């Protein structure tokens, strides 16, 4: 029983490498007990999507200054198709995603 150790350091992989590296492991184990918590219906769910926020921003001070983001746009009828998940980025969420089940001491799988 260690949920809350896999949720803080599922929450530090998924504040690295992104809201995709959370959908890579819910498609994978979207009913495993430990990881159930990538699920909205779970008290460590609450726990998780905090220590994702955590683990994105930090406690650093900063002050504020200058105008705001909301004056403005990039300008009228910019919009465009999604680009395919084909960059580095790809390698680089599934070496990591091995990276956090070696470091959670969970089974290993061949190709």
């Amino acid at each position: 029983g260690e949920v809350r150790n896999i949720v803080d350091k599922t929450a530090s992989f998924v504040a690295r490498n992104g809201p995709e590296f959370e959908a890579r492991i819910r498609q994978n184990e979207i009913n495993n007990p430990k990881f159930n918590f990538l699920n909205p219906n779970d008290p460590y769910h609450a726990y998780y999507r905090h220590k994702v926020s955590e683990f994105k921003e930090g406690k650093a001070q900063e002050p504020s200054s200058g105008s705001s983001g909301s004056s403005g746009s990039s300008g009228s009828s910019g919009q465009r198709p999604g680009d395919p998940q084909s960059a580095q980025d790809k390698a680089r969420m599934d070496k990591e995603y091995l990276s956090l089940m070696a470091e959670l001491g969970e089974a290993p799988v061949p190709a």
